[PDB]
């Protein structure tokens, strides 16, 4: 789990993100789908989407990107005790969604790159260390829910 002080960096954090919601939502999705082709494949609504000023373009991109963000957030805000909040989003990805695990890899990774690029100097070494132990956790915790469903 997470200390105290490790759940108050990754909220502190979470605030940054908070006030430009859309806007790390949508540069977070600009990052996995440039990054990795194959989750743009994922989504009927943006595979439209060829290139990335089409991606920048893009308002239901941003809408998008605010649903996931606060979503995250949500459970983020929970410390650690989001089964309910946790479960079906893993139940939606694994089962509707169809989106392997390693996709939640790319897209913890695309969170902490957004981050760096958004807020440079301003995400240091302790800070990154407590937000990665959080998607981490998350990460982990849908694997279990992924497992029980033999997905993947
Ligand atoms: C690589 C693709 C992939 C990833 C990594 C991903 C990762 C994450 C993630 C990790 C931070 C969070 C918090 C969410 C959160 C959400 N996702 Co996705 N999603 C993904 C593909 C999808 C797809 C596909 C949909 C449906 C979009 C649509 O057509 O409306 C989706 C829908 C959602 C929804 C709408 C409700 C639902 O359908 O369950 C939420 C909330 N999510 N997602
Ligand atoms: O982009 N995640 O739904």
């Amino acid at each position: 789990g997470l200390s105290d002080g490790e759940w108050q960096q990754v909220l502190n954090v979470w605030g940054k993100v908070e006030a430009d919601i859309a806007g790390h939502g949508q540069e977070v999705l600009i990052r996995l789908f440039t990054g990795h082709p194959e989750t743009l494949e994922k989504f009927d609504k943006f595979k439209h989407l060829k290139t990335e000023a089409e991606m920048k373009a893009s308002e239901d991109l941003k809408k998008h990107g605010t649903v996931v963000l606060t979503a995250l957030g949500g459970i983020l805000k929970k410390k650690g005790h989001h089964e309910a909040e946790l479960k079906p989003l893993a139940q939606s990805h694994a089962t509707k969604h169809k989106i392997p695990i390693k996709y939640l890899e790319f897209i913890s990774d695309a969170i902490i790159h957004v981050l760096h690029s958004k807020h440079p100097g301003d995400f240091g070494a302790d800070a990154q260390g407590a937000m990665t132990k959080a998607l981490e956790l998350f990460r982990n915790d849908i694997a279990a829910k992924y497992k029980e469903l033999g997905f993947q």
